[PDB]
């Protein structure tokens, strides 16, 4: 049978994630929400786009968790700390039991903390509970680099760590264009400006939309992670993963480079960060730790 | 240089149309709106999804019509009769002059009437001013047929005419699955139910969403028409076109089968409709005519 | 990941790997009896993956053990009675070795004589008839659709058509069952012009052979084959003409014949029975006779 | 629509048409001196369009007039001094007839000896040097990236690499300029293991030749060529290694050499100058000497 993906939270990010996934014909999609009608309408609307696009994907909406049973992947985009903590706990507690073999991909903020909560509530192997944050952030960074350098976005690669904004750990040294260091194309001061724009990337969209936050890129990032699992592509990407010593961090979810596949986090990469980079990471880890304790 | 597409009205349908088009890497996209920040945010958000998806598309947002100059295609999705008439007149009067060689694709409702208005205000050759309505409606119909018959949406074809809802002219006789009449798969009573669900398709999504109307399918339909023009694919699809005698109708925009290409409507097909079908068409034409006169 | 084994790494088999690899549908194993040939073509295609962006393991081999547990087995190892016996021996050898290793696979035959070889494959494999099919109609319909699109001046994406039987004289054209966006093809193309198109379709394979001088078509044949593989792997429920085992449909029994079917994860999930008129049945009966004759030569 | 002419409908040329047709990038004209060959391959591929869903006019011809006004001209008509003279005469004939008909086109050479043949094409066409390039580095980097992905156990979509020079011994590998999602390849693969990969890359073309016994690689070479065509047609500004005319970069003058460039609608839009260390420059200089020798044999 076809793969099955359940998206919990049929808002901007969740519905847009269904759109990116449907276009890829990766599997049947179930959009769940607590609000009646909303997921049903968005799912049917997207389903009706299928004859036009040519993909055979069963997109259904629902308010009943039973419809998410036996999912291969569970995406959680239901978030609006306390508020999201209750929402996240409610979603995972009802979804996890019905899909014991699924890989959970958290999107709700505060991301690192919510992913940790999902791991606790689900009791799933740590490798199968991850969060999306770094793929989006690296995507904004890669976009800015391509724009500035005047090259194809298909030729820019970048790795970064930590969490959102001030918790983000930029790593320009670990970004290249067709294998060439970005420093060969962009000078230090301009690169520093791009790093700052990346840190503020989410807020930049918020300040523009006025009524909500970003969704096209966040959903694309999430969909790419879902694809990595379903097709066991073994993508090397920054993801919120559970650490057991890497970078000197224990008992915490933190954005780190991993090889993402059908088994979820199949490997946590260990970068040879210099002292400057480690200082940024330590400060981030402390802030992420603070949010974790509050949780 | 790359093709250029301007989308006037950065709301649900317009932004979603940018999404479908960006994924196809069909050309640079300019999202224009009267509201500040909104088009800029949605465009940048989508642009930031490009390194993830791998398409090189310049997606920009704006409030200045000058940025839409020299567009190959102009999509109008700014509508909310009087209200939309003023909005449509304002959009076409400012956009048409800057892109004299563009094909205008209207989406604003009342569709047939607004497309007629766009033709008047723009003064463009009639073949280059069309409206999207039938592709969406036929898509819902094709979706329902595929669902019911249990076959791939890639194998269902369908033609229909007229306008939305009561103005829609269904033509089950002109729908097939891999060349086979749909009547071979679905009985008369069930087919009649599918036709009715198609007529009410837009309202069905509205009643579910509660706060707005459909956009995934409407945008997909619009994007497919944009693709047909940019790539001169010569698609055979129902489109709102200016009639000069076809089906006995003159001086009016009506949903009819056409061959859509780089020159816009490259041919209006003349179906051998029986008396039953012509009765439906005549009633529709009268209703569309009524809306036109009011306009 | 899904696994597809392509037996016979010649033009059709390798080109089929190309179409499938681009779709990132699953791991692909190309097998041949000739050493180096499959390994070279597989590696070549695998080396194109970073350029195209697909993650598919494409490997070549001479060992049937590497095709074990495949979801789909494509047979393109084929090379009058002479033609039949030669391909019967190759098909026999291929199926008897591959089938036992992939008991749950759907076998898609391509070797000619198509209908007869598919029958032999069902016979040798012992597989349920629904999981042993042949590719022929998708290619023939593709040529017909191409000619129609060319002539009518419309996108190939808006032309669909159904046909039955086998290759050439065994082909049962059905213009009545072809449309452009739901509109009969006869509305776009005159009778004489359409008859020529039907004739060109019957001789479509030969037309390519005569142009290439050496060898036959492979781009379209591989695309047709790949589309059937995708139909099974993604359980798309495609409505297409495929060589299937008949037990009464169209008045035919105990024979593989090109017929309209719903193709999904279970192989043939339904054999459609279109009501054909007197003229159309005349063509089908004459076609069935020719297919039956070939089948009898095989059983002898 | 955009128009691409592929001179030489052999394995690489036809496979390039296949990759391009699937991308629906523009009309494709396949030309060859042999009658029937291009017409057959073109028709075959055109007949696959309804199956795949792309609307591309694919035609075969023996008349250079049909390649008129092309946006891109791909040359894959090629067949020691013997090798050079034979290909020089073919390349000469192809360019002198095609270039005049498509004055604004970007010429992408594939024929070997690559660097030398691209130089000859610039010489014969009279085209601005930026619009006459050669494909070699994209393929070589593709093999290297494939081996790295295989070994590191990661997606081919996350491996990028740059290299220069020409084929085999003329290749200038640059492991320092290869990464996996921005992380140095050396962090994933040990020195000895990486050296083997570099060696396998140098001999990558030969490896395929030895396996096929007859003929050389075409899937990856065509994919590499097609990606360069797409770069021009869609003005993507790709950063890739291509054979370009040098006027001082890397200390080389009046010669075509594989170097990092930004490829767009204007052909070579920029030749990047990477600061290479002593060891790397040692490789490049020895490579330039070999390329220069080949060039001199050509000019003689
Ligand atoms: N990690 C990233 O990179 C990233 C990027 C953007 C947004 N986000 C976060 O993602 C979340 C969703 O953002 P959005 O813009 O889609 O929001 P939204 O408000 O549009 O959608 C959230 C949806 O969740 C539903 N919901 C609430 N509680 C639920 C419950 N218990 N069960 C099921 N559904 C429930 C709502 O009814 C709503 O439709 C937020 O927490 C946001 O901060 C993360
Ligand atoms: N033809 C079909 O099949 C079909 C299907 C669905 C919706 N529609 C119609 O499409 C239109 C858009 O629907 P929507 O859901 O995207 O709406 P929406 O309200 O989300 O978006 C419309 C956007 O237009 C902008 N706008 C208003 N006046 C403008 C002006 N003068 N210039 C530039 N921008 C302006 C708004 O500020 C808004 O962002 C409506 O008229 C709707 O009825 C047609
Ligand atoms: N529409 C159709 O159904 C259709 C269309 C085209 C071609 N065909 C048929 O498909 C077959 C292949 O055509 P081709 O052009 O690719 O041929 P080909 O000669 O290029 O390739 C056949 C390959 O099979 C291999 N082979 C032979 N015996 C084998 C065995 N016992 N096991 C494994 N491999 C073996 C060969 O060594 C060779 O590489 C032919 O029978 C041809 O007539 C059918
Ligand atoms: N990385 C690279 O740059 C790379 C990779 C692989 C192969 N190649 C080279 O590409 C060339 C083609 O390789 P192939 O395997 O496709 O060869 P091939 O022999 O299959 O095809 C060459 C085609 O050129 C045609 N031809 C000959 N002279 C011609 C002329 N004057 N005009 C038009 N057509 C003519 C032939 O008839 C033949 O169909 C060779 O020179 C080969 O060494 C380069
Ligand atoms: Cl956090
Ligand atoms: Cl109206
Ligand atoms: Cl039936
Ligand atoms: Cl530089
Ligand atoms: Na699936
Ligand atoms: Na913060
Ligand atoms: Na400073
Ligand atoms: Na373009
Ligand atoms: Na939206
Ligand atoms: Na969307
Ligand atoms: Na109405
Ligand atoms: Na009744
Ligand atoms: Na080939």
């Amino acid at each position: 049978m076809r793969k099955k993906i359940s998206i919990i939270g049929a808002g901007f990010v969740g519905s847009t994630t269904a759109h990116w996934l449907a276009a890829k014909e990766l599997g049947d999609i179930v959009l769940l929400d607590i609000v009646e009608g909303v997921p049903q309408g968005k799912a049917l609307d997207l389903y009706e786009a299928s004859p036009i696009e040519g993909f055979d994907v069963r997109v259904t909406g629902t308010n009943n968790y039973a419809d998410t049973a036996n999912s291969d992947v569970i995406v959680v985009t239901s978030g609006a700390i306390k508020v999201n903590a209750d929402i996240t706990r409610a979603c995972i507690s009802q979804a996890a039991p019905l899909s014991p073999n699924a890989v959970i991909i958290m999107v709700n903020n505060p991301l690192d903390a919510m992913t940790y909560l999902a791991a606790e509530v689900s009791g799933f192997p740590k490798e199968r509970v991850i969060g999306q944050a770094g793929v989006l952030d690296a995507a904004r960074y890669r976009t800015f680099i391509a724009m500035e350098a005047g090259v194809s976005v298909q030729d820019v690669q970048a790795m970064l760590m930590g969490g959102h904004g001030d918790e983000m750990v930029p790593l320009p040294r670990f970004s290249t264009i067709s294998g060439i260091p970005v420093s060969e194309f962009i000078a230090p001061d301009r690169l520093a400006q791009i790093v700052e724009r990346t840190r503020k990337g989410g807020g930049e969209i918020v300040n523009l939309l006025k009524t909500g936050s970003a969704y096209y890129a966040p959903a694309a990032a999430t969909a790419q992670m879902v694809e990595a699992v379903l097709k066991d592509k073994k993508r090397v990407m920054p993801v919120a993963a559970y650490l057991t010593g890497q970078y000197g961090l224990n008992d915490i979810y933190f954005g780190v480079p991993v090889i993402l596949g059908a088994g979820g986090v199949e490997k946590i990469l260990e970068l040879p960060l210099n002292e400057e980079e480690m200082a940024l990471l330590n400060a981030s880890a402390k802030a992420v730790r603070a949010t974790l304790d509050t949780l």
